């Protein structure tokens, strides 16, 4: 069985470029007993891959998750036709012994795109769920600041916060994204590229400050928000996408006098802290909320495996409205 | 009755120098009913004063706490001879209505210097107690990193950590402070000014990394420690003394990739979060541990109120062995 694979040709320097990637074709070996052949249906690209790539050797396959189908099987538990979540990296076909696969929720209806299993009802949505509910620890009535708010993580954060009775202020990177989050029920949404002053916009959005900060961006954006956190405010550090492609030193941290006298609690997290049973319960909640209309979503589906680098680079730049997914 | 007062003549640039301070002599107003006249016995100088000074107007009294004796009284609860903690600033004599004064522990013995009420068995010791036990949440068997470790905060952090069954690594600025903390039972103590590599020294001190970081210093030192924190490691942000006297650009924040991958919890605190009740129980614990020999101490007593600016500057620069105190 042939396969195509995207490899890291050269470690990224700044933003990735086309030349940093190399497509290779190879033939996979026959299956051994207990193994399955997986055909990728949908492949995700996500900001963490800009960081995780630094641990690869040049020539290695780019890491990542996909929704795949078993197209040949010598595994009793995994017959032909089985849909799984797998992480063989950026490849069209792969062989698995089954150990590391995750199966689709049995509740998964044929009325919603399978690509959502990589987004809203997948690891980004779970990142939003646990970051907001357990790290921010919202109980209701808080004012929550969320950046990269039209991303797959941030848009779930804001919609769950509304369900919990919070006020939500969201920062986005385009005018279309403003309308999107307006439609989704955010209390305040602004385009951070076009406001005159981030400081003044955040102050008008919540004159008495912010209880919780769900931080995907980092850098100077976060320095500005930290200056508007209430005493004992909570920051959930999910990502720092404004920094991952840096070529020079990081910006200065926030003035320590602010952090100390406001007695801020800042905790970083990764979704895999929560184990399988907790993630399954949360995925079922996310799916129920989607089917009830309480969580809406947008996807940016790009056709063609050959476009996966372009998908990744466009996503890193914020060029796309909705979760970026490649359809094989 | 006359008083001498140290005022801020010029806002500090970098570290203070002598010409930034001005000593003034004035006559205090007569005592009204319910008031007491307080004579300073011991006055403390502490790093937070360097930051708090930025908010003063030129001519204002420098802020700070002292142990004082009631020498004239119209307040039945505070007869002449009563010893109190008071915060009138850097002044030899002051008037109080009594409302914010604190008597010492009832069981305070005459075998313990009164000046310890400004150190090990006072606000520095309480900062150490709550920061380590509640913000870091040590439970036993952890490895603790503490910097500015020979101050009253740091020395109490290390000795409480030892009595809880932790390993403690301390960073100090002089060889004499290395010997002091070695005698106090710190597992590893190093002079950060003379090591070839802070990264390598911290690695040798704890090859598997740090569970808890009690941080008084901040800046680049803390960025290095953050790269050696264990997964779910906890940072108690008490101070950032490396930034208080630092000219020029502020230091970069820590690499977000490390903070997020290690899922660190970083919380700032001030001792005033804990109300007078819980502070009293902690103070009793500290006194009992001093009397049992589980917490030892060293003070650097400078004679003469006229030497208080010099005491402050030497303390800021790390040049004094033991908590710096001025004896009036
Ligand atoms: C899979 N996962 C959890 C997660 C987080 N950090 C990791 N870091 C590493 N090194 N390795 C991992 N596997 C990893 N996984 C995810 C995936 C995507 C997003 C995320 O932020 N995605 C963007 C995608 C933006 C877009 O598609 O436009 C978003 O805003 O939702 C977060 C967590
Ligand atoms: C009173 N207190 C709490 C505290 C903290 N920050 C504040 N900040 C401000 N602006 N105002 C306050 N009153 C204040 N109080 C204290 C006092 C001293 C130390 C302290 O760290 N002292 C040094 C003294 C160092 C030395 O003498 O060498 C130490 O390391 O023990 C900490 C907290
Ligand atoms: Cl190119
Ligand atoms: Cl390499
Ligand atoms: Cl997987
Ligand atoms: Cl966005
Ligand atoms: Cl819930
Ligand atoms: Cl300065
Ligand atoms: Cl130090
Ligand atoms: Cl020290
Ligand atoms: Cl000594
Ligand atoms: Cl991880
Ligand atoms: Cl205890």
């Amino acid at each position: 069985s042939m396969t195509k694979t995207w490899t890291l040709k050269k470690h990224f320097v700044g933003y990735p470029t086309n030349s940093d990637f190399e497509l290779k074709t190879s033939e996979l070996p026959p299956l051994k007993n207990g193994e399955v052949l997986l055909e990728a249906l949908f492949l995700t690209v996500d900001p963490y891959m800009r960081v995780a790539a630094k641990r690869l050797k040049e020539g290695d396959t780019m890491m990542g998750q996909q929704v795949a189908k078993v197209v040949e099987s010598k595994n009793v538990a995994l017959p032909k036709g089985t849909i799984v979540l797998a992480s063989p990296g950026w490849t069209t076909h792969s062989i698995s012994d089954g150990k590391d696969l995750e199966k689709l929720l049995t509740e998964w209806p044929d009325t919603i795109p399978l690509s959502l299993a990589l987004g809203t009802v997948g690891m980004p949505g779970l990142t939003a769920y646990f970051g907001l509910l357990e790290i921010c620890g919202v109980k209701g009535g808080e004012t929550v600041m969320v950046n990269a708010a039209a991303g797959a993580v941030g848009s779930v954060v804001g919609q769950i916060a509304k369900l919990k009775g919070c006020k939500v202020v969201g920062a986005v990177g385009s005018d279309e994204k403003v309308a999107y989050l307006q439609k989704l029920g955010f209390d305040v949404v602004f385009n951070y590229k076009t406001v005159e002053s981030l400081e003044e916009t955040l102050k008008k959005a919540s004159p008495d400050g912010y209880d919780c900060y769900f931080d995907n961006v980092g850098g100077e954006f976060s320095n500005t928000v930290i200056g508007q956190m209430k005493k004992f405010g909570r920051i959930a550090i999910c990502g720092a996408i404004s920094t991952y492609n840096r070529t020079g030193p990081l910006p200065p941290g926030p003035p320590p006098e602010i952090v100390i006298y406001q007695e801020l609690r800042m905790e970083a997290f990764v979704v895999y802290r929560w184990q399988g049973d907790a993630r399954q319960k949360a995925l079922k909640d996310l799916l129920k909320w989607v089917l009830e209309g309480k969580i809406q979503y947008k996807e940016y589906i790009i056709e063609g495996f050959e476009n996966m680098p372009a998908a990744f680079m466009g996503m890193l730049k914020g060029d796309n409205l909705g979760k970026t997914i490649v359809k094989a």
